[PDB]
């Protein structure tokens, strides 16, 4: 079996990664934990043992086989290329290596090809992006794929901890001390990067991560960049509007797409039932649909609302939820580990291609 | 003046009534209140004085100039024929007259011409339609429409009193007594008028109305048809996807278009800012765009997160918010009377067209 090394152990981020690991089918003969100099000294479970944390340097990847990365950009930007330096198979949680041509961007049900070619990072793409193409793919394979319009409600769990704490605290001064949900105080959303905070209680804020120069969200363009470069095409046109609402966990998302041929919905429907990953919920007659709160917990993906659009012949529309910590992130990382060990592809890379720092 | 009624003035679809009344261009001289015998003998104010409760008869209408209707469609579908008769001009806030060809249904900013032809009865129309045609109207008569796609985001106060205190009920539960939210009993939402509930806190509910033989639900459908009749152009293309979420008021609406020619997103931004009704609250930059929260208790009609689609040439993306209880209904209703008094369209119907 193998060394695996989960850096960013400590957080709750970390602690999903843990849990889905210790589910995993992987051979591990060795786990170890990473985190900051703060934390060193300090004890987390694996299983039932107590696992002592290390600090991340430069040479703490002596002998590990696989990292899983679940902190922020700038421990992946300094410590994933002496990781590969090192011989490890790096599967990388944050944006930073993503849109890198030499890294191959992952969902093993959609793209698990692309692992043949890494170069010791793989790339976990964005929680909303990665639902979206466990629902879609299916329907691509038989259908083509021309564009997508989305729009998500996402759960302010995709903002971390301090997200949540905010969330149930502006909630509990509105029910429980009358205060007004014009007059909360916010610290963190819409953006914890950004200048200014806004209330999510009652609220609904489109503004996911921050605005790049053309109007878009960075969270919008890279459900755009994210899709082209996952399903290998370019030429599909994909346009998002990203809302925060108050959810805590699970990301839903109304997802409109025309496809290449027309795709009858009954046939739709049953090769969305029979995607891996996928989990058709769709039984209007008893309102069955995907709901955040039912999805909470769960690896899969959920699809739903599945109809013809009204005028467009190939335009369909759907419903789209899944739990944005598991699927959306750590089940999806763990996942990308299982598959590079299915395909044989956890080895050392000869050549590095990303630069030391 | 007018001697104007309020028909259901008991409810809470009838508190931001009479709230918009009070503050109304409107001419009144004698302001009634209407409802059924479950309380046709108590007090409510309209301004200072209080007013006495009267019951909802086939009679109860003599004399009345204009009755703004906040009932539910079967106290409309009874007793709006009988006001017709009587003389009264009707201003509906239901669905049940929308779809007939008899009914001009009316947002003011955008269609105030189909008030003239008008016999006895004006629908208002619903409140996520509403919003989306104050908003997007200065773009079609410089640009036209060929398409829009939406999806809804729409708050709780939408499906009535009783579904603002589930959710407070639900949201309360989860936060003090440590419920899941996948265990939290429901009796309400989505739809008081289906067969299952299911709990709204931390959750979003692709579910708005019930479900119609096309698998879109009579709410989407709504958007759809409404859309037609309001801008008078059955050509327009219009899919919606509504969804309930843990708001209790201003629904919000992710709105997608595509014109007939090019229209420059900063000329855009400049229609929609001189469109009476409408307000552009559009800066990247310092991080301005339209929220439910700020949106609650204003008349206005929010835009903001305007931009080009990335393929589609023709393609506009928006973000418009607005209260649902005011704008979406109240405010909308009395604007109705108001505009009928600004074109001397309040007087007794020539002929009767609705079966008594």
């Amino acid at each position: 079996g193998y060394t695996v090394a989960v850096v960013g152990a400590t957080g709750a981020v970390g602690a999903q990664m843990i849990k889905m690991l210790e589910e995993s089918t992987l051979p591990i003969d060795k786990i170890r934990y990473l985190a900051s100099a703060r934390s060193a000294g300090k004890s987390l479970k694996f299983k039932d043992q107590d696992i002592t944390i290390e600090e991340t340097t430069e040479t703490a990847f002596e002998g590990v086989d696989i990292a899983l990365f679940s902190a922020g950009s700038s421990t992946s930007a300094k410590y994933a290329p002496y990781a590969v330096k090192a011989g490890v198979v790096v599967v990388d949680n944050t944006s930073y290596f993503r849109q890198n041509p030499d890294v191959p961007l992952v969902v093993p049900e959609v793209n698990a090809h692309a692992l043949d070619a890494h170069n010791g990072i793989i790339a976990c793409p964005n929680c909303s992006t990665i639902q979206m193409m466990v629902a879609l793919e299916p329907v691509r394979q038989k259908w083509g794929l021309d564009r997508i319009i989305v729009s998500t409600y996402q759960a302010v769990s995709g903002a971390g901890m301090g997200a949540i704490l905010e969330t149930q605290r502006e909630l509990r001064e509105v029910l429980n001390d009358g205060v007004k949900p014009c007059d909360l105080h916010a610290e963190i959303l819409p953006s914890g990067g950004d200048k200014k905070h806004y209330p999510i209680a009652f609220n609904a804020l489109p503004q996911i991560d921050v605005f790049t120069d053309n109007d878009y969200t960075y969270e919008e363009m890279k459900m755009t960049k994210e899709t082209k470069k996952i399903m290998e095409d370019d030429s599909i046109a994909v346009s998002a509007t990203c809302v925060r609402i108050p959810v805590l966990s699970a990301h839903s998302e109304s997802v409109y797409i025309e496809t290449k041929e027309v795709a009858p919905i009954e046939e739709v429907k049953a090769a969305i039932a029979a995607f891996p990953g996928a989990v058709l919920e769709d039984d209007v007659a008893h309102q069955i649909y995907p709901q955040a709160i039912n999805a909470v917990g769960s690896r899969d993906t959920f699809v739903g609302r599945i109809r013809k659009d009204l005028d467009a012949e190939k335009g369909i529309h759907m419903w789209v939820v899944s739990d944005n910590l598991l699927k959306g992130a750590a089940w999806n990382s763990v996942q990308i580990a299982e598959t590079l060990h299915e395909r044989g592809l956890v080895r050392p890379t000869a050549e590095l291609k990303f630069e030391l720092k």
